[PDB]
Order: structure tokens, then sequence, then C-alpha cells
């Protein structure tokens, strides 16, 4: 279960996935805004229904 500021996603998937997972959130100096970057949970998704 992922909430990537967008849409929550449930997903049961055969996942590879890394020691460190996480999400990463920019935040730009110019316009003072904060977005989603970087989504670093699984390197692969197979078998799954
Ligand atoms: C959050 O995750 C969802 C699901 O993984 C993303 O929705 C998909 O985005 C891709 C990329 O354009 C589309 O091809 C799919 O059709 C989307 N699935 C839908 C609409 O059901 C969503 O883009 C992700 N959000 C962010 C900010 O990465
Ligand atoms: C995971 O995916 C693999 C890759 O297709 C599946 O491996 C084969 O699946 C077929 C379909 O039943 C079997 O006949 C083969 O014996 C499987 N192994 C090989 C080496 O071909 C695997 O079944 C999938 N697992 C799940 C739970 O969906
Ligand atoms: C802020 O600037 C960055 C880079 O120019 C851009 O990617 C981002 O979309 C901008 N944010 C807004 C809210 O316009």
């Amino acid at each position: 279960i992922v909430n990537n500021a967008t849409n929550v996603v449930i997903k049961v998937c055969e996942f590879q996935f890394c020691n460190d997972p996480f999400l990463g959130v920019y935040y730009h100096k110019n316009n003072k805004s904060w977005m989603e970057s970087e989504f670093r949970v699984y390197s692969s998704a197979n078998n799954c229904t």
C-alpha cells in the first residue's frame, strides 16, 4: 500500500524490494514548490492478480 501523493495504490505483486525503499519529494527554491520525484520501492513487478 503506497500513497504516492496523487493516488492511493494497492498492489500485491512479486516485488523485488530494495533494502531501503522510500519516496523522495524535491523542494524547488526558486518557485517554492514541493514535488514528488523519487519512487524507490521495487526493482521488478510480476506474477500478480
Ligand atoms: C502513482 O501511482 C499510480 C499507479 O502506479 C500512477 O498512475 C499511473 O501512472 C502512469 C504513468 O503515466 C499511467 O500510465 C497509468 O495509466 C496510471 N494509472 C492509473 C491512472 O490508474 C501515478 O502516475 C503515480 N503518481 C506519480 C506522481 O508518480
Ligand atoms: C511466476 O512467473 C513464472 C514465469 O512465468 C512462472 O513460472 C512458470 O509458470 C508456468 C505456468 O504455470 C509453469 O508451468 C512453470 O513450471 C513455471 N516455471 C518455469 C521455470 O517455467 C510461475 O508459475 C509464476 N508463479 C506464480 C505464482 O504466478
Ligand atoms: C517549479 O520549478 C521546477 C523547475 O523549474 C518545475 O519542475 C516545477 O514544476 C515548478 N513548480 C511549479 C508549481 O510551477
